[PDB]
């Protein structure tokens, strides 16, 4: 098993029950995903990993360690091996429990819910950190019903972003995959997160996918079909060769008809924001610390507003980093800290 | 740096991400093809290469020689080298080399490539032969406009379906991908190669691929543009999860607008037999027997046609193997034995 007398000691950390188990010492629970190691090349996901375990984002998963064990099919190679804390229950779960029984979830977890997933992103997107997660769905967003808090997990799919250096697109869970990656681009930025969040937005209202595509082809059709017709605006700047608005021609689904079996008292606020998070144009969708001051959150301030089981609202969803209150501009500063 | 005795051996009846060379022994042209072999697995194309050299079909490459050879990287893998025969110019070449001059190919050329493209697929479609080629593009075919001979080669993406094993998409380079491809169906038919023909046939007219796609929604966009919208049992039997043809408003352009700049006047009979061809519904394609005897091929038949250098058409043109006379209708029989 073990590569290294370094990783045969940081395995001797942890019991196994992906692999689950739980830090023998403090008693956490972890999870470790195990990667091959080539020598040709050194692994993203760590290195990630690395650099947000330095900051400790209450939003974020953090790294516990690594180490490094041999193959079975080949001794030869070397398998890189990430722990990072780890909770079962995930977003998709939490939702999917409450739609069988044919109810929503509350409200109010949905907004903390999303304040929450926005604030991820956030300090992912900070110039300081630069993180593009390039899979964020609800199988990948941790959630502690009872507590209200959440936390974003798996960068397997992960990169820093340069101008310099073009990306694939399939990395991106199909359902969640922005327009941009959908026409294939191989540049493209951290907006392509933002798309993500909306989804899962959309997704916790809806109680299953918003855009399910069985296909490239039938994803795009899924957005145009609720979104409506792109302008030529868009086409041009993200699918240059093909810019036919007849073939896209749809005047969309307005929310009201989306959202028709599960109703909020601040539809008009949350489409709103569900909108600005869903816009075609990639500059153009709301950015997260903008999202984070947007009105359907302004409830979360208020101190008679708890948790659906009357618990207080989490701790930390409040307290900032100070990497991020840096960067805020005087009005979110105002608003936020 | 031989694998073995008999690969020394074979090695050496030659000599030179392809590699080619000539057979000292008759000095006729080769390609050599290396591919990684696996221990786990067996290689496809071999087995498929060494069931059509037992056929020998005028207008299908023929394996010459198999070899092994160890690695550069590391000797301790195993590559197979196919060798099979090969002409300098390739169907694109051809094309190319007319389109260069802002001149159209010879339309009895065209005809007389289409005859014999068709009639490999025909082979390879035979049930007792059943192979599909899967990435039929002018590049993998081979042709000789001294003699007016045609070959398909490059069956490194050639499968023998069946209804057991799903199958990917990928492998089809994507200007070629039949609709089937593009929605990403993982059971499919032969008719995927009568489409790619389709494609050819309509790219030796235009000098440039038809359906030129910058991604996978895109290609669609381009058929669409093309052939009009889908109908919709088109959409359920394909794509059932996005069935609103609505989307898709286009009405098509007819191929005398497609094929403008080089107008030729042979051009319904083309026209109809590239309609034929370029059918959404896999099942509605003209299958290649049917197609051969379309009447755009009726010219083929006239002793005193000839090839646009005054020799002779191709002396194998209408020797069929008793494989396929034994598939044909007696209609079909009647026009091409």
């Amino acid at each position: 098993a073990a590569a290294d007398e370094r990783s045969r000691k940081e395995m001797d950390r942890f019991q196994v029950e992906v692999q689950l188990g739980k830090e023998k010492s403090t008693g956490m629970s972890v999870a470790i995903k195990k990667v091959i190691q080539d020598p040709r090349f050194r692994n993203r996901e760590l290195q990630i990993m690395q650099d947000l375990a330095v900051l400790h984002h209450p939003n974020i998963v953090q790294l516990q360690s690594y180490f490094y064990t041999l193959g079975e099919r080949d001794r030869r190679d070397i398998y890189l091996n990430v722990v990072m804390e780890y909770v079962p229950d995930t977003l998709h779960r939490c939702c999917r429990n409450y739609y069988r029984r044919q109810v929503a979830p509350p409200p109010i977890l949905i907004k903390v819910f999303l304040f929450q997933l926005i604030r991820s992103i956030g300090c992912l997107h900070l110039p300081s950190v630069n993180v593009c997660h390039r899979d964020i769905k609800p199988h990948n967003v941790l959630v502690n019903e009872a507590d209200g808090t959440l936390k974003l997990c798996d960068f397997g799919s992960a990169k820093k972003l340069s101008p310099s250096e073009p990306n694939v697109a399939y990395i991106c869970s199909r359902y969640y995959r922005a327009p941009e990656l959908i026409f294939g681009n191989q540049h493209y930025t951290t907006a392509v997160d933002i798309w993500s969040v909306g989804c899962i937005f959309a997704e916790m209202m809806l109680g299953e996918p918003i855009f399910r595509g069985d296909n490239s082809a039938g994803q795009l059709h899924e957005i145009v079909r609720v979104l409506g017709c792109p302008s030529r605006e868009v086409l041009r700047k993200l699918n240059p060769s093909h810019t036919d608005v007849d073939l896209y021609n749809s005047k969309g689904i307005p929310w009201s008809n989306v959202f028709s079996d599960h109703s909020l008292k601040d539809a008009k606020e949350a489409y709103d924001l569900l909108s600005a998070l869903l816009q075609y144009l990639p500059e153009e969708r709301m950015k997260p610390y903008e999202a984070l001051c947007h009105p359907y959150f302004d409830e979360l301030h208020d101190p008679a507003t708890k948790l659906p089981n009357n618990k207080d609202l989490p701790e930390d969803l409040f307290r900032f980093l100070p990497n991020e209150i840096e960067v805020m501009s005087e009005a979110q500063k105002a608003k936020l800290v």
